[PDB]
Order: C-alpha cells, then sequence, then structure tokens
C-alpha cells in the first residue's frame, strides 16, 4: 500500500496551529463591560489578570460628542489617567490618537491602514505573536457587523442618508514568550465615519468600496505577571462579573 | 438646553446587549484541541464544565476518507460512543448526520440552510438564546476563512482546480435560563466540498456564489450542571490544557 517517498521539505509552508480557541459570551454580567476582550495567552493562569485589565479600562470609555452621536469609545487621555490608578502598578509603553482616512478604496485597504497603526503600537515582535487575532479583530471592526450590531462593544451614532457613525471598542491582552514577565494590554477605541447607510454597512465585506474618516485611540500597558492558579474559580467568576 | 419629550416607545427596536464577550487563544496547549469552543453562559462557574465537554468530544473527531483528503471531523457515531463514557452521566437528546447541497446560490443561502439544520438540533428556545453566536459561527464556517485557514479546527482536504475540500469543527456549550439545571453541548463536524479553488474560498464572502455539497454531523448532549466556584483556578488551567 504505496512506497514511502523521501521528504520534500517546503520551508515556507505554514504548519497548522496547535492554539486552542475558546469564546465566552457571558449573558447578564453583574457589571457591564463594553470592551470586546481578545486574549492571546500561553499560560491560562494569567486569564484572571487579563480580565481585570479589561475591567479597569472600561472606566476609560467616554461618550462621543453629540454631533457624532450617542456612543461610547475608549479614550487614550482617560486611559492614561486610569492606567496610573491600576494595581499592581504597570507602565504605559505607548499611546496613539491618530486619524485615518481613505477615499473610494476597498474596505480591505482601510483594514490594512488600521493594522499599520496598531502594529506600530504593538511592535514587530508583539504584532507577530498575535497577527491572526489582530487581523481578524480589525477585519471585524469594518465588516461582519450584522451579527455584532447589537453587541456591547459597538455603538451606533448619527445615521444620515450618506454617512454612518459608529464606535467600536476592542481590548487585546497578550502574554506569551514575546512578553516575558509582563502582560501587555492594548485597548482600542474606534470612532468611525463611513460613506454608506447603516443597512449597507451591516453587510459590508472586505471587497466593498467606501470612504472612511476614522479616529483611532489606543495605549499599550505593561503589567508584571501575577499567576492566579491558587485562587478559587469564584474569583475568576467575580472578575468576569466585574465585582472582584 | 432642550425640552424633554414624551416617550415614543418602539417595541420592535432591539436594545443593545449587556453580554460580555471574551475570546481566549491559548498558545501551545499541553494537549491539542481541534474544536472551536463557543460558549453561551450566564454563570461563569460553569465554564470549566463547558471546557471539559469540549475536551471529551475531541475524542469523537475522526479522519475523513482518503478521497476527501487528510482532515479531521467530528463524527456523530463516534460522538454517541464518547457520550456514554462521559462523567457526570448525561443524555444524548438529539443527533444528526445530514447532507446539504445547493447549486449556484449565494453563500448566504448555504449559511441559512446549515442554520436550519442546527436550529432543528437546538430547538426554538435554545436557538433563540444563542442566535447571534450561532449565526456568526455558521457564517465563519463558509466565510472569513483567511484568518482561520491555519487554525486548529479547520482542515484542508483535496484541492483541485474546480473544487476545495475542507472540514470545520465547532462546539457550542450553552448554559442559561433556557437550559435550567443542565448545560447543553452541541459539537458540529462539517465536511465541505465547494466549487472554487482554495485562493477564492479563503476570501469568500456571504455575497459570493458557489455550489456546495456539505455533510453535517452533530449531536446535542445534556449534562447536569456542576459548579466549579470552589475549585482552584489551576483546575481550569488544567481543563484548558486538557490535563485535568
Ligand atoms: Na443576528
Ligand atoms: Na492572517
Amino acid at each position: 500500500h504505496c512506497p514511502l517517498e523521501d521528504i520534500k521539505v517546503n520551508p515556507w509552508k505554514t504548519p497548522q496551529s496547535t492554539a486552542r480557541v475558546i469564546t465566552l459570551r457571558v449573558e447578564d454580567p453583574n457589571e457591564i463591560n463594553n470592551l470586546l476582550s481578545i486574549n492571546e495567552i500561553d499560560n491560562p493562569n494569567y486569564i484572571l489578570q487579563a480580565i481585570m485589565l479589561a475591567n479597569a479600562f472600561q472606566n476609560a470609555l467616554v461618550p462621543t460628542s453629540t454631533d457624532f452621536g450617542d456612543a461610547l469609545r475608549f479614550s487614550m487621555p482617560k486611559g492614561l489617567e486610569i492606567a496610573n490608578t491600576i494595581t499592581p502598578m504597570g507602565a504605559v509603553v505607548s499611546y496613539v490618537d491618530q486619524n485615518v482616512t481613505q477615499t473610494n478604496n476597498q474596505v480591505s485597504v482601510m483594514i490594512n491602514k488600521v493594522l499599520e497603526v496598531l502594529k506600530t503600537v504593538l511592535g514587530v515582535a508583539l504584532s507577530g505573536s498575535v497577527i491572526d487575532q489582530l487581523t481578524a479583530a480589525v477585519t471585524n471592526t469594518f465588516t461582519n457587523l450584522n451579527t455584532q450590531k447589537n453587541e456591547a462593544w459597538i455603538f451606533w451614532g448619527k445615521e444620515t442618508a450618506n454617512q454612518t457613525n459608529y464606535t467600536y471598542n476592542v481590548l487585546f491582552a497578550i502574554q506569551n514568550a514575546q512578553t516575558g514577565g509582563v502582560m501587555y494590554c492594548v485597548p482600542v477605541g474606534f470612532e468611525i465615519k463611513v460613506s454608506a447607510v447603516k443597512e449597507q454597512v451591516l453587510f459590508f465585506t472586505i471587497q466593498d468600496s467606501a470612504s472612511y474618516n476614522v479616529n483611532i485611540q489606543s495605549l499599550k500597558f505593561a503589567q508584571p505577571l501575577v499567576s492566579s492558579s491558587q485562587y478559587p474559580i469564584a474569583d475568576l467568576t467575580s472578575a468576569i462579573n466585574g465585582t472582584l
């Protein structure tokens, strides 16, 4: 049943990941959290830590101006404020408040522009360790919005016949070989104006074309690792509920 | 600053969810898990339970036939077998092994056909409580494949000039008001033949058109709830690593 061939090693062929992906949708949390929590972890003993950082940066969400609409977005300035109050004491490594704009380009181009900004915040090493989740997360900021439209991290502002305003709040927690003894926390507040009506925006794909004016606010926060292996699960449950 | 208007109550306007969403990507788990774990929970004390069910149904994954390609898929038959060995003892409520086919239709139609099958497995009540995650999950089975292409739950089979074969493995754990004293576990193994080359499949959207022959294998498993609030986090870490 079929002679065994000598190995032809293709060094560019990407091997299948061994990473385990678990998504939690927690109905009716005690306290509301309006940040999509995306966690890239190699040691589950740092999950609680990751969740607590998301709990902290919920307080850095601010309302948009009335002209934009009735929405919440992560504020870099308020983020810095909040950062200094977090225990255990960490360090703000970087922060950005930058506008991004394109005219009559594919949504895929916009995604790339935003990725560029976030990769600058993360850095090469950090970027590389989370590239799949980061790419997905940014993709899901501009597309796949129908299933997300009523979720806690996205807010619809003013909706004209030519334009849709909406905010999108995502937080990345990273702990792996590229981070060492700290966990990086990167909250992102998107303020997005797009040149389509909401009904079209809801079904936008990477192929669609549109003009965007987008403000990106983010910081990168390094907190020394604290394992939670010895605490009861009740404490994790509490962290998730935001009551810890 | 602007007279307060009497309330105009629109009873169809869907309110924003309060649900908290947390995604974990666990790099280098001790034991490999090839099921995308999607958890709809109202009490985080049942997370460990949810993860342990995913650990169990990893053993119900079987290789496809050589004609299809080198892929793993959840097997309903092997699932039933595995079900009977799970402790604490639960009950197989339903199971399906059904082919789904369409000709020259939009991908959105295929998604709807698959949703129909999975909703039949779940039932009205259960379906309704997880509709967003279920819709997203099925959408992500047929689209958004580029960021997923190297992940642990998707396997690429034979790839011709006219057809692409791939498997997709997703597990839903549900615990809320619609489940009561049990948690429902619904693993799904997709075996998908699509009439496009891989390069196109990778960037398929809901708008694209294609022909599909798809086999869906799933069961619905009810396990009585066991809270884990009093165990150490180490046990959750262990469950995630599949060493518990
Ligand atoms: Na939906
Ligand atoms: Na990618």
